[PDB]
Order: structure tokens, then sequence, then C-alpha cells
């Protein structure tokens, strides 16, 4: 089961997430994922926005995350339900 979910972002400053396939470890208290609440900790992060997570580190999908949270505008995010 794979969803996308589009953030708008303005509501709250960080998608309050932390990345551990990657998988979403924990979602926290004050983010954007949060206050949305359709996705859950243990979904598979596929791809957000225009970038796709297979076979990326998790350096690297911290760094993605880091330069795509820092830039205004929405984020769409795709996981796979756990
Ligand atoms: C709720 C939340 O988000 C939180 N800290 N967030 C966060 C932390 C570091 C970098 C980024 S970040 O702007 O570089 N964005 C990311 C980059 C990589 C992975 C995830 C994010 C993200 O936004 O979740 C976002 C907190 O609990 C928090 C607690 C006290 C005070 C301030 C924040």
């Amino acid at each position: 089961n794979i969803v996308t979910v589009t953030l708008n972002m303005e509501r709250h400053h960080f998608l309050g997430i932390s990345i551990v396939g990657i998988y979403i470890g924990s979602i926290m208290k004050g983010g954007a994922v949060a206050a949305d609440g359709r996705i859950e900790p243990g979904d598979m992060l596929l791809q957000v926005n225009d970038v796709n997570f297979e076979n990326m580190s998790n350096d690297d999908a911290v760094r993605v995350l880091r330069e795509i949270v820092s830039q205004t505008g929405p984020i769409s995010l795709t996981v796979a339900k756990a």
C-alpha cells in the first residue's frame, strides 16, 4: 500500500521525523508530519518531491531532507505503509 502525502509546510517549520530501505523511525511532537497524521512510524520512505530514495544511504537521505525542508514550498512524501 503506497500513499503520497503532500504537506504545505506553512504551519510548521520542520517535518519532525527521524529516518532509519529507508524507514520513518519516529515522528516527533511539533512537526508537520505529526500534525498531518497520515504518515506513521514504520512507513518506508520511497520519494520526497522529485528525489527517489531507492539505494540511498542514510547520510544522503538526511542531506536531501535537510535541503528540501530548508527551501520554501510544499513537500510530498511517498511512503509504503507499514
Ligand atoms: C519537530 C522537529 O522537526 C524537531 N527538529 N527538527 C529538526 C531538527 C534538525 C534539523 C531539521 S531540518 O530542518 O534540517 N529537517 C530535517 C532534516 C533531516 C531529517 C528530518 C528533518 C525534519 O524536518 O524533520 C529539523 C524537534 O523535535 C525539535 C525539538 C526542539 C526544538 C526544535 C525542534
